[PDB]
């Protein structure tokens, strides 16, 4: 039963990111690029003294740019189990890819200007 | 015009979702299992005397599971439509579907754990 | 080296959200039709005399729906890049997909009256 089986490859989620997040690194980083550069500058203002909703707030914005960014590398990692006609291909669905990350980032950016004038200081 | 028709597909939402989410029941039901049963306890912390802005994010952090497994099923549906050699070929995309969830829960518990010390109690 | 290059068009998010969203734009516009017509709705909640984290929580639910709506575009345009057969595949991928941005709307409304409720008074 491969409909079954597909269910439990998601109920085991932490050892499916094993290969998943392997062909990421492999083909692209973008996560860590982006994803991880990002996080690692709210954990700074997180550290410093500031309010525990805009710690909130800031973290919410981290996994919008983590998430989609492994959505992109999960394109690149298909194209990969074929070849350069796939590669190609999915250029359309990695272009939109780049467009969600891009406003997933600009409006967290004005939300961010928005949560340090009333609250980082 | 199939791309004319593609977005008037889209336009009509909720009639095109019963034959997705019917796939979803039938091949991977995670949108219940995860989404569904952290929303169910959220419910239970915004029914409790807590603040409405809390309430607000938890429900965020609801919307994040519910969707990302929404696209986890999406993958084994169009894996159905053709045949065992997809079912295997969307593995990878599967892997980073599981790892987005991971994602978005791992940080969530975060902003949980802060939102219960500041104003849950 | 494709899956290096694949990377590289990641890097280069911008340039590549052109042809992306010029799909888009052809194919599938409820990036406009719920995306922005939203986000414009939050633009004036927030002109208005109103709270800063609520301005900041209606602007997550707008990156929700616009993100998703995205995502719908990226699906038709690599159908339009082969032809009918996949004009049809894929609509298991885009029935969840407007379950998706079902889930966001739904629960952000629910969200939306709290805030309004609150603060927008």
């Amino acid at each position: 039963a491969n409909n079954t089986t597909g269910f439990t490859r998601i109920i085991k989620a932490c050892g499916c990111s094993w290969k998943g997040l392997r062909a990421c690194w492999i083909n692209e980083c973008a996560f860590r690029q982006e994803g991880v550069a990002v996080l690692l500058a709210v954990v700074i203002a997180c550290w410093l003294d500031v309010c525990a909703i805009t710690r909130v707030l800031l973290i919410s914005s981290v996994m919008l740019v983590m998430i989609v960014e492994l959505l992109n590398s999960a394109i690149e990692a298909v194209c990969d189990r074929i070849g350069s006609e796939y590669h190609e291909l999915s250029g359309r669905a990695k272009d939109m890819g780049s467009a969600a990350v891009l406003i997933a980032i600009i409006d967290a950016v004005i939300t961010w200007a928005i949560l340090c004038w009333s609250h980082f200081g």
